[PDB]
């Protein structure tokens, strides 16, 4: 058998992409899609006609041009997703504005915006990941969340410290990166080859599952960013690994089934006392990879969403 | 003239370094020192007598060995001022524990603790400022230490958005770093070389300058870090200057006058609403210099101070 259908043995399989042709093709469990996928498909001529129907949906909810482009864009990426579930079993995950990312508030209010817009097309929460960047504040907003009957996912994970707070605020499910964090080391280090087994990124999850699994958590570990299939192959057994088209494709051509990697059989241990603000700022900040990457990935998130909403303002 | 007694028209010359030595060779108004210039002083054979002398008096003050490492290593940063006082009309910086960096309440209690030294000693209030990272919660921390007559030193400011909550928190002084902002981008810029005018960090410190007395802040703005006397010779007006007793030599051997480049002769104009922590978090992590060297700066302090440490540990 292929690759793709033996992994499909040991973790889940996501696809991350927001075009819905790659969903026919792989038939994943769930889709995630953020800012700078959203912008990529708002390209794709056939997906014209959900920009048209969020556009004119947003001019029938209000006659504020400012208002009518947040309305627009929130449509779109909604529109997007509500596709994408005609053609998936499980979950869609909808990123909140990324220059939300240091305000809690903020983002609670626009999780909940982007619930009541699928909410308003008959989706229930049980099929939505809100997507939040895992920064302190929107751990927070995600713990206050879940509460509320509304799942997150929290992506753009780097440093240990973010992971276990994010275990510890009960957050449904975790995006922790591998490709992004390899990226980082072949341009701030000596060594610009790795094998699977010491690729810093595999490395990093491997350790997140082990503490996780370790200790009880029921937060989905989800791997995601990849730059090659030996990074997925070494991550078999992981909760869930969302993929791009692109190395979906290359698991699919590869013939030769692959063994489990990832595992605990252990006994689930006690849980330490929950880290504080200044511990996990601290613990963070002693991560230069880390605290490099975090905020790179919301600022080029913002960028998209700022390209996105010219794009739209263009449409008005 | 020399050029050193030529910026002294201009601006306040302040020493950085912990070496008393420099302090009789060029007459500064005031010293600088932080855990790097204090494990280095503590190598200076005649310090020895600091040394015992810390030692000495932390194990009269208890008999707990963690205890007597922490009074002993506080007693010796103290010491040293101490002895820096007999030279300057001035005042003296002394850095809290970098490792409390991303912590307002315990940043608060140190901070409390060197003045408590400091008056047992006999110096006042007026004669010492207590320094610290410009994180969010050492501005925090800052902002109440001045309300309680502790006036403070804010180091380690790259971004705009620190200088701005620096100045609407009220502090007595910042240190606005210009070589580690000039490091940054030539390790990773193209440039290699600048012009003096148009170094970054000469750059930075420029315009914070501007800010500051464009509306009337009190807050003394003394430039710091330098790879050559370019970059201070073209920040000559600003109101302080920390300088390394090396550079301090090559301007006292460089003849010729020099004319002031940094001024504000407009009026003050009113201030804006303060910023809030989310659009604060937001702005320095649009600056991938700041967001780099502003938790490396606290790293390598947290490094000395712990081989501070150790080394005293050997002494009890």
């Amino acid at each position: 058998t292929d690759k793709l259908t033996s992994l499909r043995q040991y973790t889940t399989v996501v696809a991350d992409t927001g075009d819905i042709a790659a969903m026919k093709l792989y038939q994943p469990q769930d889709a995630t899609t953020n800012p700078s996928l959203i912008l990529n498909a708002a390209q794709i001529p056939e997906y014209r006609k959900l920009i048209d129907d969020a556009v004119a949906w947003a001019k029938q909810q209000s006659n504020d041009r400012a208002q009518q482009i947040v309305d627009a864009t929130d449509k779109l990426a909604v529109n997007i997703g509500l596709e994408i579930l005609k053609l998936v079993p499980g979950r869609i995950s909808t990123a909140v504005d990324a220059r939300l990312s240091y305000d809690t508030e903020a983002s609670i209010a626009k999780a909940k915006r982007l619930i009541k817009l699928y909410n308003d097309a008959g989706i229930s929460n049980d099929r939505i990941l809100i997507k939040l960047a895992s920064t302190w504040q929107g751990i927070r907003a995600a713990e206050q969340l879940e509460k509320e009957g509304i799942n997150c996912n929290l992506t753009l994970l780097f440093s240990f410290a973010q992971a276990r707070a994010c275990a510890e605020a009960g957050v449904f499910l975790i995006s922790p990166f591998v490709g992004r964090i390899l990226d980082w080391y072949k341009a701030n280090t000596d060594k610009k080859e790795y094998a699977p087994a010491e690729d810093p990124g595999v490395v990093s999850v491997s350790e997140i599952y082990q503490y996780y699994k370790e200790h009880g958590y029921e937060t989905v570990v989800m791997g995601a960013s990849f730059r090659n299939i030996g990074e997925i192959l070494e991550l078999a057994g992981c909760d869930r690994l969302t993929i791009a088209p692109a190395l979906l494709k290359e698991l699919a051509e590869s013939e030769g089934a692959i063994e489990r990697k990832l595992s605990y059989t252990g006994e689930v241990k006690a849980r330490p006392a929950r880290i504080t603000e200044s511990e996990f700022l601290w613990q963070h900040n002693q991560d230069p990879m880390a605290v490099d990457k975090l905020a790179e990935g919301i600022r080029k998130f913002a960028i998209d969403q700022e390209k996105l909403e010219k794009m739209i303002g263009d449409l008005l």
